[PDB]
């Protein structure tokens, strides 16, 4: 597709600006090639990293890495935001950093979306805290959100 078409690997690394890390924002369309891979957790002190993709996302197969406090739906989070619309496939890897583990009601949220087709993101390794198993879901555990996508927890 048009646009920008990302293969490298890209880290997100903000400093808490005091106590948040401020997002990074890229305008335009973006393509997210096979061997690509945009790295939010870099720094368990600055959990919270945000991506901002200011038009729509493409996967060809890409890894997003982020990491969360894992606990319950108010766990901190390294988030993707996208103001338009997720195709293809892209594969969501999240690392645990020094969550407690937690059930979860709705989930946590990890990406946001205007709209996203049917598995757009899917999960890539498994997601452990504490006694806690964590899954990627399009929309909250209860079905609402299903532009948005989360994690929610089960007793492992």
């Amino acid at each position: 597709p048009r646009g920008s078409h990302m293969s490298g690997t890209v880290l997100i690394n903000n400093i808490n600006a005091p106590f948040l890390p401020d997002p990074v924002i890229v305008t335009g369309n973006m393509t997210l090639e096979k061997n690509g891979h945009v790295i939010l957790n870099n720094s368990s002190s600055n959990v919270g990293q945000t991506y901002v993709q200011k038009g729509n996302w493409h996967g060809k197969g890409g890894i997003l890495s982020l990491g969360a406090v894992l606990g319950n739906d108010n766990s901190k989070t390294d988030r993707l935001e996208i103001a338009g619309h997720a195709s293809g496939i892209t594969y969501v890897a999240v690392t645990n950093e020094g969550g407690s583990g937690d059930k979860t009601l709705e989930g946590v949220q990890i990406i946001s979306t205007d709209s996203s087709d049917k598995n757009a993101f899917i999960q890539k390794g498994r997601i452990v805290a504490g006694s806690y198993d964590y899954r990627l879901k399009q929309g909250t555990a209860s079905g609402l959100n299903t532009n948005k996508w989360y994690l929610t927890s089960q007793m492992d």
